[PDB]
């Protein structure tokens, strides 16, 4: 189980490029919106009530919700900082500069997919099938930078 | 009452900048250490049981001590961004970009003496004492301007 | 009352954001355009004059008007930085980097919300009609986030 | 098992902040030195025979370890970026805005401390003793908070 | 013979500014398209057999296209920033910050032409016929600006 | 006499704003294009004919005009940065930058304007036809500012 | 004359940097030390006043001297940014991002001598024995360079 | 032969880690003195006569030393930005920003031995005994990795 809190429903696309991910692999997970601002208790009453192996928190500007998860959780809390202004500067480093003790898997801007990527690698450790299926997606990875690369062959000759 | 919390000892040299000022205005105050991150529930406990009405949260990298002090109450919360990490560019934009409707007052980096201030000038709105006493403290820093000018007029004739 | 002053015409759309809020508080307040630079005595008039308990400074590019604005009174003076070029790096340093002594309260880029909000919490100390409204704002503001969770729950099942 | 990667025997300092904290918990380990750039086979040969569940990639500058090691398996690869130069701007960026499909956990810049909690906390999942010993970890840091706090109360009375 | 590796077909915009300036000086190359994360083999296998004198990667992001390619081979390896996120700020520091032994050179953010320019300059030490023609090519080029100036001078008057 | 040299064509727009100022003063000008690295012969003639006692250089990117326009001429040179690239950080710092003994005086970012007119505050020290305009310049300044002021007083009651 | 604000004493050892050059050029000027946020009556009252043709104000943090200075006179102001906290990013924007038809000139960051120059090359527009000056002063420049060039020239032969 | 510039005698610790790495190798070089801005024509005079097949420029600040010798050769110049301000963001981006038709081959801030080494591989494509050398060269590299590997194995056990 994963379970992905947005901060806020603007989060929305960012959070789909996680659940698209999460579906091919079908794995289960949840989808949530709550404001570690505005109701610190709703946040509180998802994570500590999850059953959730990861975390994935994901929200802008001066996103405190990934660091408001972690302090409630020993679980993994993968954070998505989301460019909403100065370019996703803000919620980067607001997420990734955590103190000592209480840390934060942060990934780049708006990668909501790799967030769930991220997810799954953790989980695979104890799913063998999850395991499995992240070795054939790297495969088809590589088979669309072949096919990119016979593509671009065919150019300018 | 003011109530000045600081997330790690390691903003004392800051705080103390703060207590200074309040010190020679002679106003109450208190001063206490609680992490955002590690002891969520002692910064909970100290804020919604404060008597104060400012508060001046002080923090630094990822600092989220004074929006986690902010959603706990409705009275001004003034944070001092502290540099700790990145010439504190992280605990500038951290706790100044809040999100829409939960805001928190920012003054400049290691500023403790300017958060002191503004915390003086909101009560002085109630306390006519601290408000002379505020008109008097801009006419001491006049003088000490005066003093540098007389000072430097004598330098290089 | 609050004294709302723009830079310039360019800052309405941001100085709209407060005058909205203020509007659903029902409080009193004022909406003045002066330029620190272009018209000094103008500032300077409207301020040394003014009644408000709390100033909304909202100016950008190198914005000095919040701090000529605190120059001219002990009253708490709030400033919104504008971005009108450096994705508002420029007006976010220039006002929030005040001298020690003369502070501003500094809340996000194009936040008039925010500082209307700001504003509200400090006349809340003093008017307990506005510390009221304020909770109130709170619970309203939670209610939005269950919403958004309630609806977004419905999506990806 | 964890491993830990070395680009420089210059990141020792921040390696062996990891090294203490797996210490304390009793975990095994290995820590290794391997350039991406400079010896891309031994990195590759390290990686590839590692029976580790968790990779812990350290290296400053235009680091491109923790990429070149996420891109050698399947388990997670957490990165810490070192501050060599531009204030651990480079190292930090360089690690975090992997592209999709292949992504690293990124943590603060020198946070070896926190990179080695990351690591553990993804263990736990497997591994009850190690699950228990982060609550113990998060108990034994609020009480060092709450003595920070006691021993400040006694400061300015 | 030129070799330019894109690590991304979103690159193509930025590699066709390079080709077409290979192209207009009738010298002999290859492009490809093959990714540093997802397809390390196809990279190695690339850099290892081809018989260019010198390389051009182009790619965005934690831009490591160039870094990979300059590991592998002795030849010189041109970098070309593309922006993707952030302006460009990260493929540029990302590529230029290489550490001591394996230099790679950089030109400006979505400089594919100067990229091209540049290995010609570096053939041109060994084909004169290719010296000649960028001799010829700045003499074209003065050309325009002075019909820039002719131009202009007729606007105002 | 003043003297406006771009660097590119491209600068025109910004340029423009410079010759609208000085036609409304009433000044001589010349409008010129020279490239410091395409052309540095047109660049050293233009300006070492110039009888020009202010010269304006306006380029972008790793803009070197207004340097190299400074090293020919004992004439103040102002430089006028422009965003073509990393929202003109670039041309701003290599500009400004200037190293002990050949200053540049350098204005905002596009602002071509307020080029022209510092220029016109130089000339004006010799021209009191100009010092006087100067200050007329001002007063309808502060016009159009009470104009605006008076149009948003009517606008929120 | 040339009139140097400084907008505190911590500005000296850059002040006197300025008043060195102006020394060896035997020309008049004035050092003063104001505030435009402590002290906005002095400063008024020492520019009104002033019989300067050229202004240098030097301050740091968000500093705002510079442009109050120039909305107190029609005269070239000089802006001579102080790094006292991040890296002097703060003082310069702050000075240099003016708004239009209130210009100020920026040099480089603690660069008093390149103001005192910048000041000297206008002045030199109305008095010859200045404009001589300056021409000495390059060739005296030029003469360290080539004895610099003379010396590393015997170096690693 | 390779002509190394430097734009002032202050970047002699970044030109000696060039000239060290060059003596190694046994190959001619010439090292200079020479100001963009402060002696134009001594710039012009060593490129436009010398016998270098490559170029590395040393410079600062507002670096435009780079830019100016490629302007006056079509040889290879490599530029390395010193850090002198602003941890070298400005000498950075003055030379790796360069426009179309003028490229300068950037390395890393303060990489005096990358631009040698960059400079060596240029020369190596046709002069054999260079390029056997620099094979040997990463040999030599990759052993002091392995060195670092074998005792920091031995350090932690």
């Amino acid at each position: 189980m994963i379970c992905i809190i947005m901060g806020s429903e603007s989060d929305l696309k960012i959070a789909e490029k996680a659940v698209n991910i999460l579906k091919e692999f079908g794995v289960e997970f949840e989808v949530r919106v709550a404001s570690a601002h505005r109701t610190p208790e709703l946040v509180e009453e998802i994570v500590k009530n999850s059953k959730a192996d990861v975390f994935i928190a994901i929200a802008g500007l001066a996103a405190h919700l990934p660091g408001v998860v972690a302090s409630l959780t020993t679980k993994p809390v993968i954070a998505v900082p989301v460019d909403a202004k100065l370019d996703g500067l803000d919620a980067l480093l607001s997420s990734v500069q955590m103190p000592p003790g209480i840390p934060v898997a942060t990934v780049g801007i708006d990668r909501g997919e790799n967030a769930a990527i991220l997810a799954l690698e953790i989980l695979a450790l104890k799913d063998e099938n999850i395991a499995k299926k992240l070795i054939e997606y790297r495969e088809k990875m590589k088979k669309k930078v072949y096919a990119s690369d016979e593509k671009v062959k065919e150019m300018f000759k």
